[PDB]
């Protein structure tokens, strides 16, 4: 079925939970043996969210190459994303090592450091120009260059230096700051505006490594971001845009990381975002 009328049909019939449970039943199951080794316990935030072995990002290190991060490679859309958990106190150096090694231009952050009164990720970037951060375990230096605070999101320019080689690179930090502590946003308009700002920066384009996107676990809000982006790109590429099937795209993405889209409300919000976004792209 088309999307916008499939949407009203699920609303009128109140069957979002059943649609979402079907997706959960059909989703791929692949091994995640490296994630579950005892030496990696303090590298995972949640015991039930792990990268598959076949798609995990490897650190360029011979001691321990493990990080909780996955490569989502979308063949028809010609887009790739790295989805990862919010960094932990003992993995902030690994996080920036990955950014460096994978040649990423942008980092997309969809959570606040504190939500619901608890810490959802480490403070992994510097908050003042004159107070830079040094990660001694991976030999990197990180400096805040500029910060632009808007009503729904903040963009930061950061400098990452590899202290072994003295090479430097400019990284863009796109921080969506207004996702509610509970539930999903009422309108997708500010989320879509944010996605378009990430696109306009070059961070999603083939001349760079894959964008790094995270929330707390790296599957819920993060899944919504890449699902909406890929669906909208396919609608621009195909002769028949009404052939784009958001459930089929989601199941393809779940071949590369488990659990993408965590609730039926997040599924409905993803449909809403693609539907409204497709009208703005044209006219
Ligand atoms: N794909 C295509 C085929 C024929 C004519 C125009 C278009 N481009 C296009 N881009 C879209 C983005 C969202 C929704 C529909 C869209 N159609």
């Amino acid at each position: 079925m088309e999307m916008e009328k499939e949407f009203e049909q699920i609303d009128k019939s109140g069957s979002w939970a059943a649609i979402y449970q079907d997706i959960r039943h059909e989703a791929s199951d692949f091994p995640s043996r490296v994630a579950k080794l005892p030496k990696n316990k303090n590298r995972n935030r949640y015991r039930d969210v792990s990268p598959f072995d076949h798609s995990r990002i490897k650190l360029h290190q011979e001691d321990n190459d493990y990080i909780n991060a996955s490569l989502i490679k979308m063949e028809e859309a010609q887009r790739s994303y790295i989805l990862t958990q919010g960094p932990l106190p003992n993995t902030v150096g690994h996080f920036w090592e990955m950014v460096w090694e994978q040649k990423s231009r942008g980092v997309v952050m969809l959570n606040r450091v504190m939500e619901k009164g608890s810490l959802k990720c480490a403070q992994y970037w510097p908050q003042k120009e004159e107070k830079e951060m040094i990660f001694e375990d991976t030999n990197l230096k990180l400096t805040l260059i500029s910060e632009d605070i808007k009503s729904y999101y903040t963009v930061r320019q950061l400098e990452l230096e590899n202290l072994t080689t003295q090479e430097t690179r400019e990284i863009l930090h796109f921080h969506y700051t207004t996702w509610p502590d509970f539930g999903v946003p009422e309108s997708p308009a500010s989320f879509l505006n944010f996605l378009f700002k990430v696109r306009e920066s070059g961070s999603l384009s083939p001349e760079h490594g894959p964008v790094v996107v995270h929330c707390s676990a790296g599957i819920g809000r993060s899944g919504t971001f890449c699902l909406a982006d890929t669906c909208l790109l396919l609608m621009d590429k195909r002769k028949d845009p009404s052939s784009v099937d958001i459930k089929k795209v989601l199941l393809e993405m779940r071949k590369f990381r488990m659990g993408l889209i965590q609730t039926a409300d997040q599924l409905r919000f993803s449909y809403l975002a693609v539907i409204e976004g497709a009208k703005f792209i044209m006219g």
